């Protein structure tokens, strides 16, 4: 399933997850079942319980946390208490409810777009892994949604359902991306023409300024890239931040910008492209990754309450105004102040099923845990812990190939390009390597790898040339595993030496 | 909240939930995390942990079961093992190892359809409570979803995706229905065209065969209704699933068929049209008002294995099939083996996405353990503590109006419908119910209501005329709160009577 | 070892076991362990007690009641001691002390026959399950043995030995019986003869007027018949009971009735003939089945104080009265007196060891907290338990057969027949299955389970004709066996038909 799953989706899977914040959901649960049987008003039954009361919860929390001080979850809880109500100054006993309903999973979520507090809380650990804190908090508003791949379902559906992405028109991918965000443009349901901005590996994987000035084509409507960048796994430098940032304010202040930041807390120092341009980007955040919650499905998309989404649909032309104003009939009476934030919450269940539309309480609760934890981290104890992890895995994996390839401050790393080109060069010399790259290819070199360790690699490429290369995740494989990859690798080398030499 | 969901959706919230399958739940949570951390190699870091092993997890398990007989939680944890292992023989490690890693949410859904133990044991409930116990549980296929509402979203997208219906095509719709479901197939989006199904009061809201007969007309393409109804809370009875399966069986071999049966397990030996024509019915279940678990958003879409929507689907035009081969391309070689059910997986995130799609883990275990709740109990307790309370509520709201409407063996009764007529009847005679009806709407019911006692309740039509009525839901309310309702609708009835007598 | 019985024993074992007197009976027994260290006198010793002393033993037990009152067995301890004291009014340090040095094994059984307040106990037990009421409890006096085997043993090695049955008597046998109670009387040792009364299936195996008349011919000294029936799973009716009776009082006051009764518990309302005739009946009751205790080898011998064995036995010639009077010589001055009931105790073990003779004193402990347990049960609730359990299975077999055959009042259902024609009747009509049964006989049938399944199944037979049919016990499997079953037997009709079609 790991190896299938990189082949299939491009992706990633970590070996690792947040245990913290979970035990802390999980003994939350523990209290929010008691709160419930507190409502519970009959004799002589079993298994059923009422609706948690916000009356006294407070001192009823306070008492759960006393009691079991001894349960990490539960210290975790009690201090998540204090980080909302004293650092964010929000309602201690309204947190604590919805957290307990939320849990409980026994209310539709309401509002559909998210949970008031969760917002809240979620927006500011969103705004500050982005590098957003520049933006005021109030103008972040967020949509919950399972993981960034609903949010790139919701996205493109809602683009073309309010005419702001038509058939034929182009969309710019930052690339190499991985190969899912390729096909969605491409199908026939949305008919629209790719245009590719080509990281330079001269750069290191920057995008060269003559690439990201492609952007100026009025053709291109959307920008849409994932930063920092999966395969080749860095983050959009200074230079190009600035660039794309003249570009939208000089050339193309209609530009939209579709940016997926889910390696973000993966890189030193991140600051996302919604932080440089908030007015003209929708932000696709996934818990996914950092947390190891890839199956709990947890992403938000994040616009700013001024943007150019919201102005585009008020210049949108009669007839589509007219139609729009059907479709959205039943929501609210003034449909042309209804929000494209909004929009996307009811084009993910029909319109008419808005009301019950949404993430699931108890999804939201725990994408607001693994906020807290992160937010409450103020040394970034666990950032640090996941990044030394990766690094111990990239050391382990390069030991025999040695060593790993040099690091610049862009570098995110949670996937190594394993060049055998440049393998062999610190092994042999640059005459041996580019003898060693004419032998054998991408497809010996996986091969070789699969059939040695039984994990077979991602193509390093490209697109280039075939430079001969795989990519290995430094997430989803213990260390034994990464020295036997270095091993097979290492053997192949010698034996490529062995028939350098004789 | 719970006043303004019964007007823009028709729901519904009860204010009752099952405690024992959610304290087992986070119960099994906490497990879990030790799982993980039994995993986790490394000194002097905290809130990391490694996956789950397989390895020794029943021994495990039943060492947490022992150390822990005092936990409500645990107890049904260690009855369900029993259960899957012994009454459905399934592999006990495996079905365990599915919930940990599950619950953990640290791996995508795989298959993205349903995890694979899950849609076993699912299923044997989801057949049993819609009484389609003559179908081979190998034969039945489910599509996890986030609730009903997800399931009509996915559904209606997959049917114009795949041609199944066009723009103009004939949706028959089973009505008096709620408001939702009469608005999706009016959408542009979809343009189709509304056949209603009345039902008639007078047979106690079931369908007359003329009425049924309907669904002769080869311009209808899909019947569409909830069952047992919503607003009118009653389930079809022996004669209806009768006529429509020789409509069927007899006209139309070729009728698509939607169920919505979330009220199944309110009703007495419930039977789905799913038991009756399963070759023709896409059924939905919700698993939100019989667990009180509105906010887990939880439901599924199921299919039988060999059934029309797949003949259909070989019988399309050759441009279709072309277009559907570039559409499902990624996915596998041979598209046109490609099931209408796991194109519903497909098309719920974009095709792309496909390896990404479905329901949260966390969530699937807790249908899971919903199931099992269910299953498990085999003197139905859990029904009838929730009917008796539904009963107790009925019996106090009509306390003073006196006494409840008659139910027949058709009877749901999680909503009921008071008419001021038959209310005015039973207390002072015809004769002034006649005039009584005269006198007072619906609409100086509803506001009546409302301002004595604070809660709004649905009109009770129709469409008919307009019967002066009002529907309450005795699934969301406490027994005082029906008292008043009661008692503000006999003092607006004993002030009529003043003004009739004098 | 389940498939091995049913083929040569015809059982029958259940899978399920009454746990809550079991737990009792351990939790007796470390009480009664401290009771017997109270008695020892030494020091530096280690594994050697001395005997429970009955003073102050209610007030040691209540302590251990008391401090144990989280021990489900020592609950049940707790409420025995009450229903013995205050329910029938026995000595409450009496019961202790034979419950104690009951369990502890310490002492011979005394008297042989059965232990004084067990006697008392399990008769009321006995009385209220075989429908006996009307009997008063101190005229039914019990001989507790090592199962009905034991008892079947003892009873024909007796009617021998006190020359009640001589070699060419008639014994009549309801049919259809079980293979191990036809040999028994087919022994040379014995050489009786059998005269088959046979139930009739248009009777629904209910004992026609006709054939219960063969019971007039004075050359039958014997009517010896299980009841419920084994294999067809019936209880005699009303009519057949009245019919019995009629013969006894009006021709045969002499004729001696052998009653089985070990499936009354599973019927509704059973009446036993013993109940009907006691003077004429001796009653044999097991406990194995309705507690799962097969392997503990518990039955009783019931008799009426005045009963027409000890009348045949002061009719007998004199020469074998003399021969007796020198049998029994050592066990009392006169042989005379002695009962045929305590004939039975003396005849088990050679009669020179009657002193020693008797059922194990834990054993006769063990049997009286299974009566206790169900006498204490008021509801019945482990009899429903169990009745649900058989139903359920029954519905999982017949689920693809569908459905289950129809039970009338005299149902007992422990077994089932799965009846060829009755299935493909019901699934095809009428002409397919005198078709399908020309075709497959009951050994295709029954080897055709066998080798999809791997469970053997009885034949259904007969005597009759050999319709084609197997019967299954409803108590020793688990669900997706029947499951199994019924699948491999759907298929079987399922390919019958498309050799019928074509
Ligand atoms: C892993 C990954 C995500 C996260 O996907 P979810 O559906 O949020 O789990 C998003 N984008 C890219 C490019 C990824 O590699
Ligand atoms: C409440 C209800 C549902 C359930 O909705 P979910 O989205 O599954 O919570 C479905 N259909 C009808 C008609 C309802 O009233
Ligand atoms: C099972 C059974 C018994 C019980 O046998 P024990 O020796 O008491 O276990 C007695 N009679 C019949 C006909 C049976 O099927
Ligand atoms: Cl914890
Ligand atoms: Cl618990
Ligand atoms: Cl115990």
């Amino acid at each position: 399933d790991g190896n299938r799953l990189m082949l299939n989706a491009g992706r990633g899977n970590p070996n690792f997850l947040a245990t913290t914040p979970r035990r802390a959901f999980f003994r939350l649960g523990l209290f929010a079942a008691a709160e419930s049987e507190l409502s519970y008003s009959y004799m002589n039954t079993v298994g059923v319980g009422g609706l948690a009361k916000i009356e006294g919860i407070e001192g009823r929390f306070e008492r759960y946390i006393a009691e079991n001080r001894d349960q990490e979850g539960v210290r975790f809880l009690g201090k998540s208490l204090s980080y909302v109500r004293d650092q964010l100054g929000l309602d201690p006993a309204a947190f604590l409810h919805e957290m307990v309903d939320g849990i409980l999973g026994c209310n539709y979520p309401v509002p559909p777009r998210m949970l008031n507090i969760s917002e809240k809380i979620v927006r500011q650990y969103i705004i500050r892994e982005m590098g957003a804190d520049a933006i005021p908090s109030e103008s972040v508003n967020l949509f919950a949604v399972e993981g960034g791949t609903a949010a790139m379902a919701y996205i493109f559906e809602s683009m073309k359902v309010n005419g702001l992405l038509k058939a034929g028109d182009k969309v710019a991918i930052g690339m190499p991306v991985f190969t899912p965000y390729i096909e969605i443009p491409e199908l026939a349901q949305y008919a629209l023409e790719e245009v590719a901005i080509n990281a330079d590996p001269a750069l290191n994987w920057q995008y060269p300024d003559s690439e990201l000035d492609k952007l100026k084509d009025p053709a291109i409507k959307i920008f849409f890239c994932v930063n920092p960048s999966n395969p080749p796994s860095v983050k959009m430098d200074e230079r190009s931040l600035e660039r794309v940032r003249k570009i939208v304010a000089e050339h193309r202040p209609d530009l939209m910008i579709l940016t997926d930041d889910v390696y973000g807390t993966f890189a030193d120092g991140f600051q996302s492209l919604f932080a440089i341009c908030p007015a003209n980007t929708l932000l696709v955040y996934s818990f996914s990754k950092y947390f190891g919650a890839t199956g709990w499905r947890l992403g938000v998309v994040a616009a700013h309450k001024e943007n150019i989404f919201d102005l585009a649909l008020g210049r949108l032309p009669e007839s589509e105004k007219t139609a729009l104003d059907d479709r959205y009939r039943s929501l609210l009476p003034d449909v042309r102040s209804l929000k494209f934030l909004d929009r996307l919450v009811a084009d993910s269940r029909a319109v008419a099923l808005n009301h019950t539309a949404g993430l699931s309480t108890p999804q939201q609760v725990q994408m607001t845990l693994f906020s807290l934890f992160a937010l409450m981290d103020e040394s970034d104890q666990y950032k640090h812990t996941l990044k030394q992890l990766i690094r111990r895995r990239e050391a382990t994996l390069y030991r025999e190939l040695g060593t790993p390839p040099q690091r610049d401050e862009n570098a995110v790393d949670y996937y190594t390009l394993i060049d055998l080109q440049d393998v062999t060069s610190k092994l042999y010399g640059e005459a041996f390597s580019k003898w060693a790259v004419k032998q054998s290819s991408t497809g010996d070199m996986l091969f070789r790898i699969a059939d040695e360790t039984g994990i077979v690699l991602l193509p390093g490429r490209g697109f280039g040339s075939d430079r001969p290369s795989g990519r290995a995740s430094l997430a989803n494989l213990n260390e034994y595993e990464y020295a036997a990859i270095g091993r097979a690798l290492r053997q192949m080398a010698d034996e490529l030496y062995a028939q350098y030499t004789q």
